[PDB]
């Protein structure tokens, strides 16, 4: 299943190549990601709530029109940085879910061991 | 009124020159709650913009977006918030490169010098 040819930013993890194999580890360091507990580590944009994870996803335009960027350069190295927010919809019937859906990928390798 | 562009979640808004950064996604300014990318020609062509592709090429996928970053929840007075951040690693060896810095360069913190 070729498509780790693809940039980082670029690859969608699936059954077939999963989030380990796309993103690398789920872990405390500042350069690791650490969403995701191990149906979604396995099945990436498989999982059965996908959909509902990445409706919170920024286009490429928000994800730049939204984000404070930044660049870092170091002797052996230059990454574009970001952070930002996303305002969930109070009004929305699925707000709750939406929020445990969340809650539960957000920091779950901690509860794996 | 206007467009039908608003009505999507900010998020998913794709700017364009029917439609701009400042429209989509607010005015750019020195605040943790607002963006700061892009000089006055990307803000005012977004996804019209010459060199948008460019650019783009280093917005994550959606399933990137959650694997590669570090997601969090905040709950102000404002409501709740998805955090998110993260770095992406630049490839020295992409003959682009070079131009890929200094492209960035022009549009980060660009509205401090705007005249």
């Amino acid at each position: 299943a070729e498509a780790s040819k693809k940039p980082r930013q670029k690859r969608t993890a699936t059954k077939q190549y999963n989030v380990t194999q796309a993103f690398g580890r789920r872990g405390p360091e500042q350069t690791q990601g650490n969403f995701g507990d191990q149906d979604l580590i396995r099945q990436g944009t498989d999982y059965k709530h996908w959909p509902q994870i990445a409706q919170f996803a920024p286009s490429a335009s928000a994800f730049f029109g939204m984000s404070r960027i930044g660049m870092e350069v170091t002797p052996s190295g230059t990454w574009l940085t970001y952070h930002g927010a996303i305002k969930l919809d109070d009004k929305d019937p699925q707000f709750k879910d939406n929020v445990i859906l969340l809650n539960k990928h957000i920091d779950a390798y901690k509860t794996f061991p």
